[PDB]
């Protein structure tokens, strides 16, 4: 599913992001549009061999299992594939121990890059939430 901005604002808080760790919306769906596109079914290989699945991109080496990542953890209990659902419901909840787990939204690399110290309300702005 390729998600509308403020649809997917209004479902990433109806699963109860908005200010999760306190990071507020915008800075989310700030995330999901450099990441994925807004694309639950994006996916990307890295040179480790890993490979980063749906709307956050989460990564096989630590979070989920595709099979194909020797040694790797699966610290979110799910198959990779569960992360392109349209129904974003385990990428959130596998995206809430991500960003509890030390380094904030840090780990989004595009995150990091793209909108970490930017007006990120504007990501939310119009939207009936
Ligand atoms: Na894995």
């Amino acid at each position: 599913k390729v998600f509308g901005r403020c649809e997917l604002a209004a479902a990433m808080k109806r699963h109860g992001l908005d200010n999760y760790r306190g990071y507020s919306l915008g800075n989310w769906v700030c995330a999901a549009k450099f990441e994925s596109n807004f694309n639950t079914q994006a996916t990307n290989r890295n040179t480790d061999g890993s490979t980063d699945y749906g709307i956050l991109q989460i990564n096989s080496r630590w979070w989920c299992n595709d099979g194909r990542t020797p040694g790797s953890r699966n610290l979110c209990n799910i198959p990779c594939s569960a992360l392109l659902s349209s129904d974003i419901t385990a990428s959130v909840n596998c995206a809430k121990k991500i960003v509890s787990d030390g380094n904030g939204m840090n780990a989004w690399v595009a995150w990091r890059n793209r909108c970490k110290g930017t007006d990120v309300q504007a990501w939310i702005r119009g939207c009936r939430l």
